[PDB]
C-alpha cells in the first residue's frame, strides 16, 4: 500500500470492540471499528483519507485546501482542522441540501467548528457538479495569489480511498486469533470508504461479506460509483462483487428518518456509543433490518464500521 | 515505582493504551515558548474526558458492591455526569443526575443540547435542583428515595472527586513521565482546577515523579483561599492512602474565570480560538479554554518558575461549545 505519501495524524491504530449489550438484544455477535475515536477535532473517517490527500498536496507546495460538502460535513470539518494544524489556509464550498432554515443546523454542529478553525466559507445553491464547481473556486483563489489543492466530496478519490484499504490490515489483525468474522457493515455515502474497504477486504478476509448502507442514493446510482472506484484502487495497486442496501434513508441525504434515529438511541443506551443522523445511524439501521430480515448469508459475527458523524446531534437538535 | 500501591484499587479498563502525548509546533511559535498536551480529551467513551480516568476506579467500586445505579451531580452541562451516564448505559446500570442551572440563563441550547441532549440518549434519570447548595446530602436525600424503589445506588461525588477518583490521574502522571522520559524535559504543567480530584491527582503522582515539575492549578469556579484546601485535602487523602508523603505546596491561579463558573470570558473565547486556528484542537468555555488563557497569560506576565517546556493537560469539555453557542 506505501510508495503513496503518507502523514501521521492517527499513528495507533483504532479500537475494535465487542459490543456484548448489542450483541445480547440482538442475538447475535457485533463488534465496532471506531474509526471515531480518531485524535483530531471529534474524529471521522476523513482523516485516513485527508492522510494521503493532504500528503500530496504538501509535495505539491500547496498552501491553502479547497473541499466541498453540506453545511454539516464532517468530511468539510476534518479537512479544516487538519488545515489549522498544518497552517495550510482552508476555503469551503458549502450548501444547504435540506433547505431548512433552523439556526442549530445552519450554525451549529460542524459549521460552528468551522468558524473556529477560520475556514473561509463560500455559499453555494447546489453542488450540481462538485468537481467543476471546486476547479472554478481553485482557480479564482489562486488568481487572489495562493497555491490551492482541491479535495474531492469526501475526499473518494483512488488517492482518497488508500486510506481504507490501508484499514483492512488492522481489521485483520485485530480480528484475527480473537473472532471469525461473517458480515461487514458500512455506510456508503460518496462511495470512499466503501470502496477502499472492498479492495482491501477481498485480499485479507475471504469469507467475509461487506455489506454498503447508502445514505444518498439507490443501488442504481451507487453500484458504478462503487465499482469505479474498486477498480481505480486495484489497477493503482496492480491487483469481487460489491453489496448494497439502499432502503435504509428515507427521503434523502442529510434528513433523519425513524429507523436511524432509533438506531442513535439503541446504541447510546445499550453501548454508551454515539452515532449520527445522517450516517452511521442509518448504516446500524441496516445492520439490525439484516438481522431481522435475514439478510446476510448466514448468522455469523458481524462488525460494523463506525465512520463517525457524532458533532451532528447537536447541529439536527431538536429538528430540521 | 514509589507508587506501586495503586495496584491495591480494583479498576476497569475505559482507555486502555495511554492517552497522546503531541507537541504543538504552530501555538509554541505564537507563544515564543516549547509547549506540550496530554490529550485525555480523545478517551474512547462517549466523546471523551478527565472523568473516564477518575469512572475507572469509582464503578469497578460500584460493582464490588453489588451497586445498580450509579447517581451523581453537577451543572446541566456538566462533563462529569455525561460520563457518567455513559458509563452506567455501557455496564447496564441505571443513573440518576441532578442537575443545576448555575448561571441562570434561560437560552435554548444551553439547556437542552450539548451534554444535556446526550444525558437523554444514554436513559438518564433527570432530577432538577435549584441550587446545589450541599452537593453530598443531597446526594444522600436523593440515594435513600432511589433505594425506597428497590435500586441498590452508588453516589459519585461531584466531579467524582473522591480520593479513589483522583488515583486516575497518579495513574496519569505516571503515563505522563513514561512519556517525557528522555524525549521532554519538562518545567511546568497547566491543568483546570475545578472539583479538585485532577489537580490532587497529578500533585501526588508529580511529587513522587517528576519532582522539579512545577503544577499550575487554573481555578475554574474559586478563588485560591476557597480552592487550596479542597485540592490539598485530596491531596493528602490520596497519599495516605498509598502509603506516602505528600509535602509538595499546591499552586493555584485564580484570575481567569472572569465572572463565575460556567460563564464564558474574553480571554477564554480568544484561547479557543487560538487553539482551533492554529492547532485544529478543540478546547472548551468552561474549563480547557480558561486554563489555556491562564496558561497564555502565565507565559505573558513571566508567571512561570523558569522558562522551560509547558505541558497543557486537556482533561476535555469540547462538547459545552454546541451549548453554549450561539450564546449564554
Ligand atoms: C461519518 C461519516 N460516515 C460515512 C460517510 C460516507 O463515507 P464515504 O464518503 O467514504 O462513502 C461520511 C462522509 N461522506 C459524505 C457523503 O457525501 N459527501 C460526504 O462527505 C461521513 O462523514
Ligand atoms: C474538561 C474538564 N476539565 C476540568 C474539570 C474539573 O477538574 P477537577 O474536577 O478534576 O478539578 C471538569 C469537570 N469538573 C467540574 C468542576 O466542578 N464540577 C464539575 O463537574 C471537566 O469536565
Amino acid at each position: 500500500l506505501t510508495r503513496f505519501p503518507r502523514l501521521e495524524f492517527i499513528g495507533a491504530p483504532t479500537p475494535l470492540e465487542y459490543l456484548p449489550r448489542l450483541s445480547d438484544y440482538l442475538g447475535r455477535e457485533i463488534y465496532i471499528k471506531r474509526d471515531d475515536v480518531t485524535p483530531i477535532a471529534m474524529g471521522g473517517n476523513k482523516l485516513r483519507k485527508l492522510e494521503f490527500l493532504v500528503a500530496d498536496a504538501l509535495r505539491e507546495g500547496a498552501d491553502t485546501l479547497i473541499t466541498a460538502g453540506a453545511i454539516q460535513s464532517n468530511h468539510v470539518r476534518q479537512t479544516a482542522a487538519v488545515a489549522a494544524k498544518l497552517g495550510l489556509h482552508c476555503v469551503a464550498l458549502l450548501e444547504n441540501p435540506i433547505g431548512t432554515t433552523a439556526e442549530n443546523y445552519l450554525t451549529n454542529g460542524n459549521r460552528l467548528l468551522l468558524d473556529l478553525f477560520n475556514t473561509q466559507i463560500e455559499m453555494c445553491d447546489a453542488l450540481t457538479d462538485p468537481d467543476a464547481q471546486l476547479q472554478t473556486l481553485a482557480t479564482r483563489i489562486e488568481a487572489q495569489g495562493f497555491r490551492p489543492y482541491v479535495i474531492p466530496v469526501g475526499g473518494s478519490s483512488a488517492l482518497g480511498a488508500m486510506g481504507y484499504v490501508e484499514s483492512a490490515l488492522e481489521i485483520a489483525q485485530q480480528c484475527e486469533e480473537v473472532v471469525g468474522l461473517s458480515s461487514v457493515v458500512v455506510a456508503s455515502g460518496s462511495a470512499g470508504t466503501h470502496a477502499g474497504l472492498a479492495v482491501g477486504l477481498e485480499h485479507l478476509m475471504p469469507d467475509v461479506e461487506l455489506i454498503g448502507v447508502t445514505v444518498s442514493r439507490s443501488v442504481a446510482e451507487q453500484k458504478p460509483k462503487v465499482i469505479a472506484l474498486q477498480q481505480a484502487i486495484a489497477g493503482q495497486l496492480a491487483l469481487a462483487d460489491i453489496h448494497l442496501w439502499d432502503d435504509y434513508f428515507a427521503p434523502g441525504y442529510g434528513v433523519p428518518n425513524d429507523a436511524g434515529m432509533e438506531a442513535v438511541k439503541l446504541l447510546a443506551s445499550l453501548e454508551g456509543v454515539l452515532l449520527d443522523p445522517v450516517y452511521t445511524g442509518k448504516a446500524m439501521a441496516g445492520l439490525i433490518d439484516g438481522i431481522s430480515q435475514k439478510r446476510f448469508n448466514d448468522d455469523g459475527p458481524i462488525l460494523f464500521i463506525h465512520t463517525g458523524g457524532a458533532p451532528a446531534l447537536f447541529a439536527y437538535h431538536p429538528h430540521v
